[PDB]
């Protein structure tokens, strides 16, 4: 034992003091300083950890490779294993591979933060199955997020794998040779014929033993019962990561044979308890393919589940044992191990037992009935038998990857050939705490046929069995409820058909026994080519691939915590408040300073300079006396390391007095508790508006809040010079003159001596273009007084609890209207959750005023708009910058005014859109608007009218699934509403052999902003763009820069580069004239010769700029970018769930200066409004603590989440002579065209309460955002959600009735 | 810099051409991505060059500043500056110089 | 010459399309790149020399 | 510049020079070099990639 010997990219690693704390990803970045492979969320839901293991499987006689998830894999659980992490399978330096260059040149990189993580379960599919089918490759990201593509551009990429102008030319793709693959290491093949031997590691805290035989793990567990075990370390490894749960014991039994053991039994299938699921999957699958129907009931179910359980990072490390031992209240596979009695096989050193698993497996939280000595060995799966019935169902918020709300495992025995019930089992996950089964309700039924009366009797029983209080952890009481009952209606159905033995049915009723199904993808981007006379060299207009996306694939591309630490350089944790708001009394850090490598705790008292930060001089860098929100920062610790940091921090005692908090908007109002005055735009007479309208609908909306979920979380490195105050930082930022400014605040030094500069970011989407400060300043503060370089990325959890997000909002409205349609006077106000301070938050409430109107023209309206002051982390920016909450109201009302207009939504539309020439509710003209053409383009593309039909159809011959369908459109101003900010520098040097470097205040967050101002340098200076280059952005290049926010970045940047080059053109001018046959080197060499200055600055002010709330007049923009979507959905009325079925869109991006990189803008925007309006949603307890902190329970599209039949058009012929070469903004307009998705979602509901609820055509229910399957789901009121109606239960009717 | 006191010189050489004090102004390093192209500092003529250079630089920003200082005579160095940025007039520039 | 510092150079390789940045005891920055960016084969955009 | 602290991963290098005024050089040999501890490579014109 004592040395841990495995290989990493064919390299030997042999590691003499393992630690069994360590994770492969903590080792692969810090000991081998392989920095390909990222955390993203250290919580096994986000993949950007994968990488892909290899091993000789003793049993196969052959080499198997999987992929996991780095960040929860032990290293003391590779002893033998060869680990490959994306720099071993190619490189830029080297040779990239297939994998790597068709995700690169398919656009499927933008911030490129997921690219290796994608790239290598890709990959480990690939290494498995050379050639798969369209749908093992979208299994294969089950475990992978993004946040920036949209995902369509990967999957058709590596569509490629399988079996108008274009993005990508496959043709030019190398092909796989799978003879050219890395060879497994030599050694590690020897070492195969050699008998494993316990082993033994000793870490700080922790003692790990590798298990080699189930002796030697009977006779530890006799002797240690308090021994851990651990295989996968999905559950263990959470819980000592979020539960503070320490195991100073563990044991590893995955080496003994007897616990990896598969057998093909009479009555079943027995795993070892060791078994990895995905295992369980393979086999079984066989299982299904190759026996009766009949006898694999049970077997599908648990299939069922799998295909929905995690994905293949943890299910091919997740074991048996660890689902069914972990025990908890949500496992999707114990309700369906007891439904079907699975046997289960426990052992202890000289005792041995096996029993079905049943409702008293477990007793409580937790628990199972396992005494400390015993360890499970094996499960034996059942066969199914004649008249004998199984189903499985799971829903969750996402379908992908996600925890579930309400899982179940049925069964039914009949007497023979009858329908007469002789055994039932209905047990349920997510309805208490443990699994457990309906014995009440079930034992009623015994004896008793499958009928009507009997679902009628089941339902009701489950109603009051299955009871929850109104403080049930978790929430959403009548929703959890309703899927009780409707999932044993989906089985009383589908027993129905398998009783009617088809080998019937009303057919509307026969959609609800189908189980989920694929469907192709279609996938279709039209755009237009450039003229035939434009040179080669002249790549504005061309689809030329995002600059970094090939380091981005291979792993090489450096974002801040990848940058090498220094020898002295210290890690910081922040120490933050656990209270809404309360008096701080007192701070012990005395058990802090015990634990090892502890430097020391920092708090405002350690601050030399300023105590006050914030964008409005609104906050505290360190609070002081008082905390006003739960993650409010008191203070920090600075270690050795990071762990060390983490842990002193946590030990950091506060002692708190709390005071009156307000958390709700609603609770601001009572309060008024707000962030200064009313803000207003009003046009026209309401009064008289609302006198000539025929009819008035007036009501409330809310739309939920959002966060970012940039891959790559805040990070900074700061580095003290000793010298004058000095002081140069790394900073994952979209705003490094604030950044440079806070800090140099916070110091009290001139801004002169802070430099910082910023590579890139793994994404920013508005998160990062203020709130960066509160880790950089803290960071910052460290480095002044340690003297050494400090760094700090921060977790999931921290970033979700901290940084703040998109601002939740509150709206009444009241809206006048004629009977044909016509809106004829509309008055909303607005109220925001603000937070803490104020931040961005008045200019977001400006930009939602000046889009409440979206594409409408309103003779009368009025909208007002209130800041809430609350206990809660500061509201930001986040793409959309409070466009889309206004946005989302306007398209409210006017679905309202539809439906009470009984009139088809998109006639309404049409005909109160705004039309050329047109003046805005803040009076600013319309000029080149061009919704009618996209709108036209979209409906006859979409094939709008035809659909529209299909999806009536549908609905008459559905009774529990309907489809939507609705199209709509989007206007977005472009500009800074705050005049000032409307500025961009760049600096531009040629050098001596003729090699550009650009500078510019704009930064690279994924948007692909450094590769289209490569794109317009090129072009103005009329030389290939390989010849110039942008390495970075910094406060030392290009001073006073504005954030890099609201989509001007392209427009204003492009302009300053491109004045630079006119002036170097300028001074190259009387060369070129000597030499006209000469090349750029030759006028450049020869300017240098006759000294002549190749550096120079380039600037640009965007014109006429300067609205004003006072007189409603001015320019708030320059220009509007438009965009219409139309969306098809088709929902699930029983459980919540709903495919997007199809999209398309037609977006009016001026000439595109890159028409990949838009669309991959217009793609990412969409999908991420696609999340904010039907799965994003933020869960906080009454007290402001947020409960949604990872991708566990915070929810964004996943692969599977978007359009099966995504389709995206860049309007033609439409240049814009307001911007740079007669392009657009793209960057926030298409964000709200997802909302599409979310009316046609309204519009299918509208056709289920149709079926099962009112009668009332003209009934208006509201709907807030986001429409998650809960709100979907009882939204379709039945006679289920009847029945389950929260509280008011069958047995509360008042006294007397007649007000 | 090389222990001739060229960055001491240079900064005093900027510090008259604005009219204000040295304490504002600071000389971190040389790089080639400020300053491309440079001759090595050799000659004993970096003083002369290189102030003339910034000389330029300064005067460059002086006049962008002017209209500012014009509207506010009695206004700081600060409010100039602050007021030529509010106004999105640019506040960086290369200076240059030819024997 | 017998500077008290003798000659020093510091070499961080960035790992992106050949850029590196050097930290020199030199008073000829602009040949110290070039003849860097000669001998890597690379454009002289690519290397930072401070 | 050497005060300015390495990277955790920073290595160093020791130039071989010539002993001779003028002279062909015929062989070059390294076995004993790269038995010293922490030895990492010796670097001559070949690994020149410009
Ligand atoms: C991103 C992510 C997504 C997930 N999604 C789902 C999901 O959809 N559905 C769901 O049910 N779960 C889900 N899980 C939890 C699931 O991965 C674990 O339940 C897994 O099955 C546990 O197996 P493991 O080998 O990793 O266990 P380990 O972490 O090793 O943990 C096992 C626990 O079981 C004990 N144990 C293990 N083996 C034995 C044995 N043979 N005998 C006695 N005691 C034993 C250990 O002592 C410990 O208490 C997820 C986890 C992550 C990180
Ligand atoms: N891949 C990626 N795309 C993105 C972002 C990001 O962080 N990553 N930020 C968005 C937001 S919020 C804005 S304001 C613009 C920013 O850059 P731009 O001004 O050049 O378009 O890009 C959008 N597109
Ligand atoms: O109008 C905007 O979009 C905006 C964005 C960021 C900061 C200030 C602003 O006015
Ligand atoms: O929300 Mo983007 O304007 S930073
Ligand atoms: O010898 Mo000095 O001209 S450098
Ligand atoms: S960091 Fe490993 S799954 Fe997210
Ligand atoms: S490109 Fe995937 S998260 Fe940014
Ligand atoms: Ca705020």
């Amino acid at each position: 034992a004592d040395e841990l010997v495995f290989f990493v990219n064919g390299k030997k690693v042999v590691e003499k003091n393992a630690d069994p704390e360590t994770t492969l990803l903590a080792y692969l970045r810090r000991k081998l300083g392989l920095r390909g492979t990222k955390l993203g969320c250290g919580e096994g839901g986000c993949g950007a950890c994968t990488v892909m293991l290899s091993k000789y499987d003793r049993l196969q006689d052959k080499i198997i490779h999987f992929s996991a998830n780095a960040c929860l894999a032990p290293i003391c659980t590779l002893h033998h294993v060869a680990v490959t992490t994306v720099e071993g399978i190619g490189s830029t330096k080297t040779r990239l591979h297939p994998v790597q260059e068709r995700i690169a040149k398919s656009h499927g990189s933008q911030c490129g933060f997921c690219t290796p993580g994608i790239v290598m379960s890709m990959y480990t599919l690939l290494r498995n199955q050379p050639e798969p089918t369209v749908e093992e490759i979208e299994d294969a990201f089950q475990g992978n997020l993004c946040r920036c593509t949209g995902y369509r551009p990967i999957l058709q990429g590596f569509r490629t794998f399988a079996k108008s102008p274009s993005l990508f030319n496959p043709e030019e793709f190398m092909p796989l040779d799978p003879t050219q693959e890395p060879i497994f290491p030599p050694e590690l093949l020897r070492l195969k014929d050699v008998p494993p031997k316990q082993l033994r590691f000793e870490g700080e805290r922790v003692t790990w033993i590798q298990a080699s035989t189930l002796k030697e793990l009977l006779d530890l567990k006799a002797q240690h019962p308090e021994a851990k075990l651990v295989v996968g370390n999905t559950e263990i490894g959470i819980e000592m990561k979020f539960k503070n749960q320490l195991f100073p014991m563990i044991i590893c039994p995955a080496w003994i044979p007897e616990l990896n053991a598969v057998e093909h039994g009479p009555e079943g299938i027995s795993f070892g308890a060791a078994c990895a699921l995905s295992s369980v999957e393979k086999t079984l699958l066989e299982a299904v393919a190759k026996l009766p129907t009949q006898k694999t009931e049970v077997f599908r179910g648990v299939l069922e589940q799998l295909r929905w359980f995690a994905g293949k990072q943890v299910k091919s490390v997740a074991s048996l044992g660890g689902n069914i031992i972990t025990a908890s209240p949500i496992s999707d596979l114990n309700p369906v191990f007891m439904a079907s009695g699975t046997k289960l096989t426990i052992v202890s050193r000289g005792t041995r037992r096996t029993v079905p698993m049943d409702h008293t497996f477990f007793p409580s939280y937790r628990k199972t009935l396992l005494g400390p000595e015993e360890i499970l060995l094996s499960i034996e799966i059942p066969y199914s038998r004649e008249d004998e019935f199984f189903s499985a169902f799971k829903q969750a918020s996402r379908r992908e990857d996600d925890i579930a709300k309400v899982t179940c495992g049925m069964r039914v025995l009949f007497q023979p050939g009858s329908m007469q019930v002789k055994e039932l089992a209905l047990c349920y996950g997510g309805m208490a705490d443990r699994t457990i089964s309906a014995l009440k309700t079930t034992q009623k039924q015994l004896s008793k046929f499958w009928n009507e009366k009997l679902l009628q009797d089941v339902c009701a029983g489950l109603a009051e069995e299955l009871s929850l209080s109104p403080d049930a952890p978790g929430g959403m009481i009548e929703f959890r409820r309703t899927l009780t009952l409707s999932f044993f209606f989906k089985f009383y159905l589908t027993v129905l058909k398998k009783l009617g033995k088809d080998s019937k049915l009303d057919p509307t009723y026969t959609s609800a026994t189908l189980l989920f199904q694929k469907h192709p993808p279609a996938n279709i981007q039209l755009f237009q080519e450039v003229p035939n006379g434009q040179s080669k060299e002249d790549t504005v207009g061309r689809p030329l691939p995002h600059l970094a996306a090939a380091m981005q694939a291979s792993g090489e591309a450096v974002y801040c915590d990848d940058i090498p630490r220094y020898e002295n350089e210290l890690f910081l944790r922040l120490v933050t408040s656990t209270r809404a708001h309360a008096k701080i009394k007192s701070i012990d850090v005395s058990e802090a300073q015990k634990v090892p490598g502890f430097v020391c705790f920092l708090s405002a008292d350690d601050i030399p300079g300023s105590n006050e930060t914030g964008l409005f001089n609104d906050e505290t860098v360190f609070a002081k006396d008082t905390v006003t929100c739960v993650g409010h920062i008191i203070g920090a610790v600075v270690a050795d390391t990071p762990e060390h940091a983490e842990r002193a921090a946590h030990v950091v005692k506060v002692t708190y007095e709390d005071l009156p908090a307000i958390i709700t908007i609603e609770d601001a109002i009572k309060n008024n508790s707000f962030y200064g005055s009313e803000l207003k735009i009003e046009k026209g007479d309401l009064k008289k508006g609302f006198s000539e309208a025929d009819n008035v609908v007036s009501g409330e909306l809310y739309i939920g809040g959002q966060d970012h979920f940039y891959l790559e979380t805040h990070c900074t490195i700061a580095i003290p010079k000793g010298e004058e105050g000095e002081m140069e930082l790394f900073v994952s930022t979209q705003n490094a003159m604030k950044t440079q400014s806070f800090v140099a605040k916070m110091l009290g030094v001139p801004v002169n001596r802070i430099l910082v500069r910023v590579k890139r970011m793994g994404g920013g989407f508005g998160g990062k273009e203020t709130r960066s400060t509160l880790v950089s300043v803290a960071v910052a503060l460290a480095a002044y007084k340690t003297g050494h370089p400090v760094r700090c990325m921060l977790d999931r959890n921290e970033d979700m609890l901290i940084t703040g997000g998109r601002h939740p909002f509150l709206a009444r409205y009241k809206v006048g209207f004629m009977k044909t349609g016509t809106i004829v006077a509309l008055e909303v106000d607005h109220y925001s959750n603000a937070g803490n301070s104020r931040d961005l938050s008045h200019s977001i409430m400006e930009r939602a005023l000046f889009h409440m109107d979206n594409c409408y023209k309103i003779p009368n309206i009025r909208g007002t708009g209130r800041l809430c002051k609350t206990n809660l982390s500061s509201n930001t920016a986040f793409r959309g910058f409070g466009g889309p909450q206004a946005l989302f109201i306007a398209e409210n009302w006017m679905s309202e005014v539809a439906v009470t207009c009984g009139l088809p939504a998109e006639e309404v539309r049409w005909k109160n859109m705004y039309k050329e020439g047109d003046l805005t509710h803040f009076n600013q003209r319309l000029e080149g608007f061009s919704v009618p053409r996209c709108w036209d383009e979209c409906l006859k593309s979409s094939q709008y009218y035809a659909r529209k039909s299909e999806v009536d159809k549908f609905n008459k011959e559905n009774c529990w699934k309907k489809r939507g369908l609705c199209i709509i459109p989007t206007k977005f101003g472009i500009s800074f509403t705050v005049p000032f900010l409307n500025q961009a520098g760049a600096l531009i040097h040629v050098y001596t052999d003729g090699s550009v470097l650009v500078s510019h205040g704009g930064t690279e967050m994924g948007q692909g902003l450094h590769t289209k101002m490569v794109q317009v340098a090129s072009k103005a200076l009329k030389i290939p763009i390989s010849k110039i280059y942008i390495s970075e952005t910094s406060t030392n290049t290009v001073p006073n820069s504005s954030p890099t926010a609201a989509s001007v970045s392209t427009d204003i940047y492009g302009q300053a580069v491109y004045e630079a080059c006119q002036t170097i053109l300028k001074r190259l001018e009387p060369f070129k004239k000597k030499n006209p046959d000469g090349s750029w080197e030759d006028w450049v060499m020869a300017a240098y010769q006759d000294r002549v200055s190749l550096s120079t600055t380039g600037f640009y002010r965007t014109p006429n700029l300067g609205y004003s709330f006072e007189t409603n007049s001015g320019n708030a923009f320059h220009y509007f970018t438009y965009g219409v979507a139309c969306s098809e959905v088709e929902i699930d009325c029983l459980t919540g769930d709903h495919k997007n079925l199809r999209t398309d869109i037609v977006m009016d991006v001026g000439s595109s200066l890159n028409p990949a990189i838009d669309i991959g803008q217009v793609e990412g925007a969409f999908v991420q409004g696609l999340g904010l309006f039907t799965l994003e949603e933020l869960h906080y307890s009454p007290e402001g603590s947020l409960h949604t902190r990872g991708p566990s329970t915070y929810k964004i599209p996943a692969f599977g989440s978007i359009p099966t039949e995504f389709r995206v058009s860049l309007l033609r012929d439409c240049p814009n002579k307001k911007a740079i070469y007669a392009s657009k903004a793209v960057g926030e307009p298409p964000l709200f065209l997802g909302a599409s998705v979310f009316f046609a979602i309204k519009d299918a509901i509208r056709a289920a309460r149709a079926q099962h609820t009112n009668n009332n055509t003209k009934e208006l229910f509201r709907l807030d955002s986001p429409a998650t399957p809960e709100k979907i789901r009882n939204a379709c009121v039945d006679k289920f959600t009847t029945l389950c109606v929260t509280g008011a239960p069958g047995n509360c009717k008042p006294w007397s009735l007649r007000v």
